[PDB]
């Protein structure tokens, strides 16, 4: 019952840490509006969850956004907190090897998805004092190698996120961040099957962090309904789910 | 029933924030120690909250810490989580007003205590891969004037927090904590007394918050079960519940 | 003698910050480029300043860009340092009042035209172990009221840098970026012209740092030179230009 | 002539990174003088620069600093710059290993004999609008494991800065700090000879930089002569001297 009656949007919630993040937003008692590009995996989480039910929408198609929002009103009467999730992390790239292009494409999903979604959904956050809560990551605090592009638009998500929560602080309307580092999902899975050598790719990935393993999309959501539900002195954090990533000194290669 | 069947041990617990963090566990369903140097607050809490017992305690004294966690070993058979929340602002200080024992004295009560309990704790918290939560503050990242020796205090509870969170990883003991900015307690209310205009000191500390509050004791609460409870992943962190005071431009006063 | 024999590219160096930083190289006794898409202030400056001479060159456009760079080889033979420091900030718009497609323009401008002059100079810079210093500002840091899109941008520059930084470091070639804060420059006085009391938001700029002044397009060069020159073991950081603005509380906007 | 006529202070002159700032400040046109508690290097420092002169102080004893700047003003007529470098870090020490009187007597050099120059220095830096630099470290930032207590005195001088920072700011004193990360000095070589292989020792921490080497006592020399110089616009900031040690994943150590 933490967040009883209240009506939340997550992106890309059809798997990975969005499908996370709409199971502990379900199980805390709020309905569930599920955005994603893609059928298979949203549908699925509609038949199986009863506080959530399945949109189709590309966060990148401005109409889609549009009827994203006036379907979630329609159907639900109020809109109470949007999670930013949907994004995508390319494949390692060297810079020489990234394009201007891609760059533009990449900033449309991982950051003027965000933007737009946000925009439209902010009348009716003011209504209900609602929140955002945005998903960037820890790389765009701290960079990542052979990922200049990604790294950038998570750079301008985080920064987003503190803009946004001045600009709407006057109207009691919250705006967040979650940064995670190495969440395993099968964006992780993915990318690591690219890899020379998976399994190797994979216990790196384990052992970046001091816990020694990667985190759980059920650790992410469970950020997300504190945000929503229970940090109502807190605007414009970054609230990190690292594993302790970004402690100590590591591998990253006498004074000359 | 977030946090039922764990023990958790509150420093400085009888009034302030250290009461809105008891109130907190007991409210998740936890046993609570309430720790405190003065008895007024802290024995009519034990009184009113069913779950929660009052144990006399200077966290500056080593002999009163190990026997708080004797008598938290020996009247509840476990230790899940310690919040180091006792400690100290002192009045406005200049620089040149301040003293070398004097700063001793304030590194004794809001950094070798914390130490001293996180100490003689660490041992049960490793067999019930517990947690520890250090209240520090949003002046120990931003710096705050006329406060050097509880500025540097806080910036030392904050690297503790990190380098503890690093050490007690391969044991599964997270380790992370809050940073409060403006919080609305008694010492607050104390120090508001002693300005020339102690209404005008209090505007002044609500409108330094882009929400144009100050924060409350019940919302560091909520943070710290969020840390203990549900926070799986995040260790080393700097939580802040600050209400955007550190987002923006501000006064805190054309090129020469 | 600091820089002699360096070849320098300052973009957006006709006035402002860029010209300050062009002054500072000639100081050094580097050979400077100046890029502008204005002609008016770079043609002035190439004739006051032997050690200088000016491109004109929009960053946005790709083709400007790689004449840019091919012309500063053809010209003096090498290629030192790149500083990225043509941008733009639009006026206070609320968040409402935004487009995507300004935002897109003024990614186009903030993000990418550094991004594409970085990739296009980088062999060269590989050949010279030289080094790219991009201009960023503090509200990336810690966000800004009005400026969802200029904030964005930035975020992304400081957070690009890191990531370029760590691509870079095996070649010898660093990657860092100065964040200013209030400097007064031409645009500065533009925005504050275009506020109901020009006067008033000027002394308000003033007063939102510490030492009570904003800063000098020099003192922004005299940074851009040491990181160029003297900081050898320096590279991903955010070199601060702010007189203190983001330090301690200020006005922003008792418990509820 | 960089600072031609200028009068600076270097606590721990007489080796390792101290000895580095002291070159720089002499080789900038500025007089130093070399305080230190042993009198090997610091004599033979003097003997070797012209403009130095070597004090015998301990940081730690509170009439030895008075001296120290009675001295300085006797004999040079001004103080322009204090630069605290003194300062030790422990041999690694579990948690459980520390004690409360080992962390006392670590802030009684890395932190109080800061504070105490500091303070009594402050009447002429404001006669001469002069500045401070405090050498901190990159693990006060992001925590270093085996170190509890020389992290949290790193935090605590960091945090100090910024208070102090905005206290002199009225008159006109910058207050900066300097954060190395690894640098080759004789502690450095001390600590890796303690370990069970030295060579390992050291070429790990040769590799915890992107860079791939360890830094100079020249490099954060640099960085002082920069911050007491040439950066009038600063104050209260981290400066990271680092070969970027703190950027990116690396070995700290599928999701449980
Ligand atoms: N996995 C990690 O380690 C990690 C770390 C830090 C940040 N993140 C961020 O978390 C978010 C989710 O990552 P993930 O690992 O769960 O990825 P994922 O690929 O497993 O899942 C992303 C989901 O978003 C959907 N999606 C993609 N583009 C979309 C679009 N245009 N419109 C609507 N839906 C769209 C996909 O169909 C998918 O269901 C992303 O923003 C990512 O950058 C992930
Ligand atoms: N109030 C704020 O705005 C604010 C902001 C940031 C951080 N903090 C921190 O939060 C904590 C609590 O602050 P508060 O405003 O609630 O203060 P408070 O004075 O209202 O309450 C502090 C409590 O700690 C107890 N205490 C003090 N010294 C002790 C000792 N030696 N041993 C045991 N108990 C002791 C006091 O008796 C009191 O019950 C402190 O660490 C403070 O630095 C407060
Ligand atoms: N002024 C401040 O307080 C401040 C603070 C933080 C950051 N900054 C940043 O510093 C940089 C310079 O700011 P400023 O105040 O000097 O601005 P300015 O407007 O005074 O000067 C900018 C210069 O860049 C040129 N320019 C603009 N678009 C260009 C393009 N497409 N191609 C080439 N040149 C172009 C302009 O013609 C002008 O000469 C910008 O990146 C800005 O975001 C400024
Ligand atoms: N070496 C590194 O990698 C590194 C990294 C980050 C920070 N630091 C900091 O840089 C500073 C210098 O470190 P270093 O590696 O050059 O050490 P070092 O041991 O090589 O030199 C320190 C000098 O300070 C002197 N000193 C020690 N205690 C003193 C006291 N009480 N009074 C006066 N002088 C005293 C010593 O005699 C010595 O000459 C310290 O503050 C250290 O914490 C070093
Ligand atoms: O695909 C890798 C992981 O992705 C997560 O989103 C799923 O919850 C896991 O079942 C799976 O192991
Ligand atoms: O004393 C100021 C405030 O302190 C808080 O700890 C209490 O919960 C409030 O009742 C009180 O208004
Ligand atoms: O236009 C405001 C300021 O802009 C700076 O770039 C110039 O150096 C100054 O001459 C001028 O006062
Ligand atoms: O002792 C290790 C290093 O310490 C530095 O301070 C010295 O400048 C070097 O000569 C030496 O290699
Ligand atoms: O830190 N990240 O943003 C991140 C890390 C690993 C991934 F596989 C990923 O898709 C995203
Ligand atoms: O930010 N602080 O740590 C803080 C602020 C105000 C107070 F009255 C106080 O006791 C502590
Ligand atoms: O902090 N900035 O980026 C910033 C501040 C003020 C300006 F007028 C400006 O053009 C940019
Ligand atoms: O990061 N430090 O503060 C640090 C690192 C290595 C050392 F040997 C040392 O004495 C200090
Ligand atoms: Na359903
Ligand atoms: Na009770
Ligand atoms: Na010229
Ligand atoms: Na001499």
């Amino acid at each position: 019952t933490r967040y009883a009656g209240k009506v939340v949007v997550v992106t890309g919630g059809g798997r990975g840490i969005g499908a996370g993040i709409v199971r502990a937003f379900v199980n805390s008692g709020a309905r569930v509006v599920i955005c994603d590009k893609d059928e298979s995996g949203g549908r699925a989480l509609e038949q199986e969850l009863p506080g959530a039910v399945f949109i189709l929408c590309d966060v990148t198609q401005e109409d889609d956004v549009k009827t994203l929002v006036s379907e979630t009103i329609r159907r639900f009467g109020r809109l109470d907190c949007v999670v930013n999730n949907a994004g995508h992390h390319p494949p390692p790239q060297r810079p020489e090897e990234t394009s201007a292009q891609g760059f533009r494409q990449l900033l449309e999903l991982n950051l003027l998805g965000t933007y737009t979604l946000t925009k439209l959904a902010l009348p009716y956050l003011r209504k209900s004092q609602g929140n955002v809560i945005n998903i960037s990551s820890l790389v765009g605090a701290i960079g990542q190698a052979q990922a200049v592009p990604y790294v950038a638009t998570k750079g301008a998500v985080t920064a987003m996120t503190k803009a946004l929560a001045l600009d709407e602080s006057p109207y009691g309307v919250r705006v967040n961040c979650i940064s995670p580092g190495n969440i395993w999902t099968p964006l992780w899975e993915e990318l690591a099957a690219l890899m020379p050598d998976p399994r190797a790719s994979i216990r790196e990935g384990m052992l970046a962090q001091p816990l020694g393993r990667m985190g759980q999309p059920a650790e992410v959501g469970a950020a997300a309904v504190f945000l929503a539900s229970e940090a109502n002195f807190c605007t414009g954090i970054e609230l990190l789910v690292t594993g302790g990533a970004e402690l100590g000194y590591g591998c990253k290669a006498p004074d000359i």
